[PDB]
């Protein structure tokens, strides 16, 4: 599955690779982390990407879900002028058009697929016109950082996005040799955290370093909403009995466990530098003491968030790193590998308050 790097401030320098079938579509999360404003724009991507659930469809009725998806996007997009005028943006609104005209002609061939079956040789022409929506949001709001920094306004800052390649030794195996992969760092949302891996890319600080590699588990903790859209006449005004209950229908009763991802926790490839311990116990307590029954001492579990997290010490991680490319080949990173170089290929100049 998809593929990780995340990070926690104030502990800074350990940035970890996280990856596999729990981890979501890297270019999806890109694009949903862009800090833009549209709904309509939001409303052609929904479908598009349901359009892998379609593909979970065995027969050709899969594609008459597809087939749904797409006149969906397609219509919403007739709606041009919000997505168009309202967002686009200064320099940007030439390409953005580019942008328009390739989705509608992808959208066209996704549908000349009347071709029942040719389920395969032009579905994911999904990931094609996808990137074109990509690129129209992208192109939307533009103008760099929609907010700003607390206290470590002088630690380095990437006020953007930026590409990084990762050519890594892979060691002891017929059938590749070594491999690059590339990762797409988002300042946008974690600034701080994406600053600090960058600033580290430039004074070398990753070359010809070695890995650990070992399994952990991701509290992938809880995501979607409520709200459906068009305003119409009156139904709701009062918060009622959300005291006294258990609580309606389909929706809630005493928690519910029985495998570790029945409790929300997925399990994921774990990488990272090869280091040592380094300690400092305190906080607030008073719930200690003795022995007679607990542990055994193993797997880590990583919490995912927004930078949204403070002071004094551990658990949780911002994520701020995607990787976008041979994703598939960081299965076969093993303990003893070499990160032989990571070097900026692109967004260097969103760093601000370089040290290097």
């Amino acid at each position: 599955g998809g593929i990780l790097l995340v990070a926690n401030p104030v502990i800074p320098d350990v940035s970890v690779l996280i990856s596999g079938p729990p981890i979501k579509d890297p270019e999806a999360l890109l694009r949903y982390a862009l800090p833009i404003d549209n709904k309509a724009i939001r409303e052609v991507q929904k479908p598009l990407e349901d359009i892998t659930d379609s593909l979970k469809i065995a027969g050709v009725k899969a594609l008459d879900s597809v087939e749904r998806n797409v006149r969906q996007a397609s219509r919403t997009l007739q709606q041009g002028k919000s997505i168009i005028v309202a967002g686009f943006a200064e320099s940007k609104k030439d390409h953005g058009n580019e942008m328009i005209e390739k989705l509608e002609a992808g959208m066209q061939d996704m549908l000349k697929i009347v071709e029942d079956r040719k389920r395969d040789a032009v579905a994911p022409k999904q990931k094609e016109i996808l990137k074109y929506v990509g690129g129209i949001e992208e192109d939307m709001v533009d103008g760099f950082p929609y907010e700003v920094p607390e206290e470590y306004r002088n630690m380095p800052l990437l006020k953007g996005r930026a590409s990084v390649d990762m050519k890594v030794k892979i060691k002891d195996n017929p059938n590749i040799e070594d491999c690059v992969f590339r990762i797409v760092l988002d300042g946008y949302n974690a600034p701080v955290t994406a600053g600090n891996f960058v600033d580290l890319v430039e004074r070398h600080f990753y070359d010809g370093m070695e890995i650990q590699r070992s399994d952990g588990f991701v509290v992938q903790t809880g995501d979607p909403e409520g709200p459906a859209e068009g305003f119409i006449d009156p139904s709701t005004e009062k918060t009622r009995t959300v005291p006294l209950e258990i609580m309606v229908t389909g929706e809630k009763t005493p928690f519910y466990g029985s495998t570790l991802e029945e409790l929300g926790l997925y399990k994921a490839q774990v990488v990272i530098p090869f280091n040592a311990f380094g300690t400092m116990a305190m906080a607030r307590e008073e719930f200690e003491n003795d022995s007679g029954s607990s542990q055994v001492f193993w797997l880590l579990k990583e919490s995912e968030l927004t930078p949204s997290n403070s002071n004094i010490l551990d658990g949780r991680y911002a994520v701020f790193g995607y990787v976008t490319d041979n994703e598939d080949f960081l299965a076969d990173l093993k303990v003893g590998d070499v990160i032989e170089s990571i070097q900026v290929v692109s967004g260097l100049e969103n760093l601000a308050n370089p040290s290097y």
